[PDB]
């Protein structure tokens, strides 16, 4: 006779490239029954300003991988790797040359600018040369949306009519997943085949890879369509769960709790409306699942909030026919569409945050605002312009004040007077910062509940708030980006997150220049000094097809990847 | 256009037979967006003496399933079911007629007695009519073992010779998993295609389905070949993990701990022997994994115990090899080729661990080695005690041997073979399921092969026990405090597998002998379910399960409680 395995490369076992087969820019040093400890890996930079990646590897990883994880390689390159360990009270070291293969995009057509998305470095301050960023973007499939959930036909339906559609099964795209360093180089790639398969019609392998978030084990959870996952930086798929049978279309987010549970955002399949019509609802539906995939709890937002509030809804750019303000029709067929009511995109929830302090969740509804909902499924507060909100939900809205806690005078549209307090509009990632505060990407479409005279007048903000839940007072304590204009405006997607290690504000604008037809879409990575607003890091990712938005990115840390 | 879904059956949604596709005698009442709170299901017994099954349903389950779970139906029958619930403050109730289809055995050939295994009720005391028992058994495939792991050629082998095998891949069979009531009726069935596919050569669908154990949630874990699992009684596969890449051939046990981890009994792939031969080791490694499938810890038994000890290994019947030479004593050979074969050293079946117990009190594990005895190993990988005949053990292990005492705690005299004098005390031999009981004692199934470390005069001179010991870890003393099956002879004798477990609820001893009359050629093998009153040793239950092909061992059975199946 047969063929032998690979022989050892040094003082341990063989060194295998891409062990699990889903991460081509990784490799594994096989243990070959050696008892080692105090392990460290160093991947050396390419060229003269090449960025070095170095990390410890803990005891759970060795056992799990039966070897030393090699993360941080370059593609099609003779990587130089050094691994240090201890064996029998003695210090050890090997230097390996690890050749890699190429990175492939399996989804190209005449729309392709080229096979990979282009990076452009712009600002790398001192003491940020080590930073790594995981980019969660995507790339159009050749035939685009090809499949649709089947729904229930209505009274007003033509007699001969074929049945309708429901839900959001067409929300389907190829993933483009990678890590980029401060030299604009790819240092990681999750094979597109790992979760997705666009040419085949296995709905198990279809959807929109989203909500990539870190776990307390240095791993990551993600969603795609009708499944949710866990995976590590070696490309090992740790969990693969179908959604519970009453639920569908999980998009936008997934986060592990401190209690071992996992928060998902989904829709309800076969949802019975009060008029007896069945629909798959749209992004208005939060699960708490466990590691068995079972449901621990569910928030039905159609019964917590107000699916009839069209305040912000009525005021939206229909290009996300661009620019045009949203003109609602009350005969809008059920499905993934702007409209009121269950079976229509009335909420568009895109972010979840758990609050251990009071066992509550915090949510950002693109089309309504931001809320904290209790375990008791009681709304505890709301952050939105006061228009549209009926009683008793109106009782829950927060009151903006100043540094001295005196009320800020605002109108029902969010326009405040004599201060810089503003709310958020079509916002994202309303999360809780390590500082104990709420951080939000304010995409800013339909700001102040209107379209502006000219598109280019829109802008996006990073914004931080301080909430006295007990008083119902909210305070805007930090903002950045208003004064950067249409080149800093992301209509959709996007993220910010407070980094306490370097006191920065991390962000990613995912759809910059989305409307510039024929032009690649810009994903802009930023670390902003929290104290000075100085740009410490600015890196741009360009879509590989024109007008192809990015979703999110994360600031990842190798010291944590391998528990 | 399109065909409509199923319309409501009663005052809720439609009623779905076998929703997940894995348990054909189950059903689901779809929830159709109704909000309900105090659910109860009752499945009425078939015929005049049929057993009724009734259980509450928790919220999580209603949520997890989006419906009410219906467990306990009869095959090919118009099952009469009653669901009771609260909706909008007021008491509700529906009666459904749930037709079911047939149970299929997909693995039959000329050895087949009939398609399904036969049951024979023997004894059912009053107050024990409700009992249900999950039978973990199996049935031969038409091809038998067809797959080997590939090994590393070693110096002794020829020059033109192809490489050898290693590991325990041929340890492969089709499952036969059903629940039984005190009328010997089939009330649950896990589709064979759920985990296993014996006509196809996808190894992820191969192995020997075992170590079926309840979880703190009412669900069950299980191992088969190179995967481990979690499932529930609706046939829903909750987890499906590959073994971590260092490991292979998982069998016998899988048990969730109070800490969310799961303990597995495994072997090691590509193990580097001192002489630098790479083998896959056989049933001598313990994994602790998480729900992410990652290794939390690992016990290498080739370095915690003694793979050279052949005190029991040589005293054995070559009848319980793997699959003529029964009755005959084991003769160890030095040149025994690595693989699933009796012998010493890493790469050979020197240990055959087959039970794991987690001791929460001190973060230790308890193992049953068929071929060595019963030990407690710490989190620190340090051997804490041993229950075995003192023969063959060197220092430092010898110092760990427990010392037999009486009720007043005074030494008992037992020779080096385990033979004691002037007491009923006896050690356990090729035992199974060494678990901790609710009382905090050690219960064991003393299969009893190679008893007192020899083969007896005549083959029939063999017997199994149920046995319970009390250990004073602080002093190293072990005390036998209960036993049963001694007097019942060869007809109560299970050479392999099998299981016991104390039940505080009715003060009984649960047991299952998986291989009674295993060696009776041409005869079905008997799996005997038993409950034994703890106080009186009266037989409260006794039910026999007969293999569907001749000489086809069973593995284990569980005492399941439907009150606990849907959290």
């Amino acid at each position: 006779a047969g063929f032998k395995p690979a022989p050892p490369a040094g003082q341990l076992g063989a060194v295998i490239v891409d062990p699990y087969g889903n991460a081509p820019l990784t490799a594994l040093v096989d243990l070959d029954s050696h008892v080692i400890s105090d392990v460290k890996v160093t991947v050396h930079g390419k060229g003269e300003k090449g960025v070095e990646i170095s990390y410890p590897v803990g005891q759970e990883s060795l056992k799990t991988y039966d070897g030393v994880p090699i993360f941080g390689l370059y593609q099609k390159f003779a990587n130089k790797v050094t691994v240090e360990w201890k064996e029998n009270g003695k210090v050890m070291k090997d230097d390996y040359v690890v050749h890699t293969s190429a990175i492939v995009n399996n989804y190209m057509d005449n729309r392709s600018i080229s096979d990979l998305q282009q990076t452009k470095v712009i600002k790398v301050a001192p003491g940020f040369e080590d930073r790594l960023y995981l980019v969660n973007t995507h790339t159009f499939t050749a035939q685009g949306s090809d499949l649709h959930w089947h729904g229930e036909k209505d009274k007003n339906a033509g007699i001969l009519d074929a049945g309708p559609a429901t839900g959001a099964l067409p929300f389907d795209i190829a993933p483009f997943t990678f890590i980029v360093d401060t030299e604009g180089e790819y240092r990681w790639w999750l094979d597109q085949d790992t979760f997705y398969d666009g040419r085949d019609r296995d709905i198990n392998k279809r959807g929109y890879l989203m909500g990539i978030r870190e776990t307390p084990r240095g791993t990551f959870t993600a969603v795609q369509g009708q499944h949710w996952y866990e995976f590590d930086m070696m490309g090992q798929v740790l969990e693969d769960h179908k959604l519970p049978r009453g639920f569908a279309d999980a998009t936008h987010e997934s986060i592990e709790t401190p209690n071992g549970t996992v928060l998902l955002r989904v829709g309800k399949s076969n949802y019975r409306r009060d008029d007896g019509v069945h629909v798959t609802t749209i992004r208005d539906h939060i699960l708490e699942v466990d590691k068995s995939g079972r449901v621990v709890d569910v928030w039905d937002l159609t019964k917590i909030l107000d699916p009839k509030r069209d305040a912000l809804l009525g005021a939206l750019d229909a290009g996300a026919h661009a620019g045009q303000q949203a003109k609602l029709e009350p005969d809008t067929p059920f499905g993934d569409a702007l409209g009121v009511g269950p079976g229509r995109n009335w909420a568009h929830v895109n972010s979840i945050a758990y609050d251990a302090k009071d066992d509550s969740i915090i949510l950002s509804s693109r089309h309504q605002g931001v809320v904290k909902i209790g375990r008791d499924k009681q709304v505890k507060w709301i952050l939105a312009p006061s228009k549209g909100w009926e009683k008793p939900l109106a009782s829950k809205l927060l009151k903006p004040v100043d540094a001295n806690g005196k009320p800020i005078t605002c109108n029902e549209n969010g326009l405040c007077e004599n201060s810089d307090f503003d709310f958020t509009y079509t916002q994202n990632t309303a999360w809780i910062s390590s500082k104990g505060t709420l951080t939000i990407f304010d995409n800013g479409d339909g700001r102040h509940l209107e379209q502006p005279a000219l598109p280019t007048m829109k802008y996006s903000r990073f914004v931080e708030y301080k909430i006295d839940e007990k008083k119902g007072t909210v305070q805007q304590v930090w903002e950045y980006g208003k004064e950067r204009g249409y080149d800093f405006y992301s209509p959709i997607t996007s993220i910010i997150e407070y980094q306490a290690d370097r006191n920065t504000m991390f962000g990613f604008g995912g759809s910059i220049h989305l409307f510039d037809v024929g032009q690649p879409t810009v994903g802009k990575l930023n670390e902003i000094d929290y104290k000075t607003k100085e740009v410490k890091v600015e890196i741009d990712v360009l879509s590989d097809k024109p007008n192809q938005t990015h979703y999110r990115a994360l600031l990842v840390r190798p010291q944590q990847m391998f528990k």
